[PDB]
């Protein structure tokens, strides 16, 4: 093999070089960077009058509400949200605004948690999310990853690979 | 797993993260939300001029006809109500402008309840609603799933998902 | 055979003729030439005001992140590096102008090495890069071949050549 | 590179160019100077016979009709103050003169305010300035920006810059 | 090929052709001569009444209000200088009278020394100056090119010289 050089030298070390062992999804641009995610989220408390005593109980239903609704939604709408059996209106224009680059980069970093929901709600009654239930999915353990802010990573099933692949399309 | 993170703290709780459990139909944008329904009923009960003891009645065929005449119809327009054999008419732009984003997403709150009522007509003798018999459904079961402003949930059969696929296309 | 001529004399040597035996690599238009690679390195490390103790392990992360993310990004962007668990931001801009013909070209000097580092990873745990899980491959071997800054020449297995055509098609 | 030399001398020092970072908006001909808005100020204040206790809620209703009404109206005329159901009339002379260049570079000043005026406008009902009602601007999430003195910056999202290039068109 | 001829003796040594090597910016009519600068220096540092030890400074501030609005401003007008909050204001026509042929050329001088400027704006918050913000350029990485004394010269990328034909049309 042969290392990149520059004038005579080696410029990517020996021993670091075989070391440097980052997560698929910390270095991936199918999520939004860290930065980027404090500034949405921020963003979205100051537009929403919240402090740090409810914000992380909004943002339960906000996860839950793209899984049914996707990450595309039209910026002058609302999206809802449920105590007891009243619909809680939110404005949906500081959630789009402020997510850089898009939305369903930002809400990729629900990808792992919005799996653990589904799979709550698969424990009582079959629930299929929305997303799944327009593109034809008959499956019923591909449920848990039938959201378009879904990461593909190295440990997603070959099957659930060709379903998205066949959702997308 | 990883949960979102901001500034060194969890974003999304704990123990209301897997308690929240809301149900499909009420947090999904096929449907328009209360508030919007809510305007809608007295938007057109202002313009029928219409109490409060006969605008349930006017309603109900409201329903019926859009089950056979779909949910995106002429404004300048009228739908037929029958008191005995006299055809009854009102005008149909109330009911068009009124309602955002969408009638069929207005008239989608009526889903659970016309299929009671086409259930009731396939008692007698069949009944297959319009919308049905353009599309060339020839199931005498999926009749009850017959209407463009049906929500497909997670309680709706494998079957009746594919022939709304076919009618659709 | 016939050997080049002009005014009657051979223009192409005899001994030399058959002695001259390049590297495929080094005069393929896949990579940059040297002196390019040079302006490249200088121009990063000019820009990012690295010194020579810490550029060699800046670059092992650039070569990381287009492994997992491509070699034609946005230029108004950036790319991530880890430091422990946090997301040490470096901007793109450098990286992309300072490069010609083209990033992947310039990338390409890292091909032999970026193939150790998959290889590495891929003893813990199974590891794909993101190149290869939005087009559809399901080989575990071939996840060293991945990236898009792959050379082909005449030391590749006959099936790589066919899922990178496959791959870029 | 190369300096710029007058008689064999640098004539830049460079190391106060690395301190020096001014401010966009304070350095752009698209907002009058601090003098010159001082000027348009007190004689502002001359011209009505008030005092400091109530211009600053005089100064209030002008920019809210500059939202609506945009920063080139006729000499000859009056804006308008609501105290209650009331309108309270002032003469815009005093508005159109002493304000040098022109009265939206004056009225550039409250750019950032006007904005935070607009987003509290819509968190109520929809509200889009008069501005970008006859220019046919049909996002409400671009409301904010519909003001004839806003300023463009370097923090101006895209969006926003196509639509004034559109609305000034 | 033939020589230049007169008299039937050569006018062209091209010995000292080859030897001739001059810079493409000393020998352009894009910037001022070296004597037309010089006279530009001191008779702007004898308007302002400033020595030798301020007015380095004082032209600090003149490139930079050259980049943000341009070099054919208003000769009755004024450029501000910010030391700390405060606007420093000075007189603009010295600056447009004794810089001939036209303030763009005197300007052109700086059009090294402007780019690094850019470039160091670049490396904290997005900084766009405002002559690449109104003819809608929306590459942040040519924003060391978006200045009207930019100097094209065989060294500016293929890029900037397509940006600047079309921003000037």
């Amino acid at each position: 093999m042969r290392m990149p050089k520059s004038k005579g030298a080696t410029v990517l070390n020996l021993e670091h070089l075989l070391e440097y062992a980052p997560q698929q999804i910390d270095i991936s641009n199918t999520r939004a960077t860290q930065s980027q995610f404090d500034t949405w989220y921020e963003a979205v408390q100051l537009a929403y009058d919240i402090g740090e005593t409810e914000m992380p109980t909004v943002m339960n239903g906000l996860m839950v509400w793209c899984i049914e609704n996707g990450t595309s939604p039209n910026i002058n709408g609302v999206w809802v949200m449920m105590d007891g059996d009243e619909q809680v209106e939110y404005p949906l224009k500081p959630i789009v605004e402020n997510a850089k680059p898009t939305l369903r980069q930002i809400m990729a970093h629900f990808s792992d948690v919005a799996e653990a929901y589904i799979e709550m709600r698969n424990k009582k009654e079959p629930y299929m999310p929305r997303y799944g239930l327009v593109r034809n999915l008959r499956d019923g353990s591909l449920a848990r990853y039938a959201f378009d802010f879904y990461e593909v990573t190295s440990r997603t099933p070959v099957r659930a690979r060709e379903a998205h692949i066949q959702m997308k399309a």
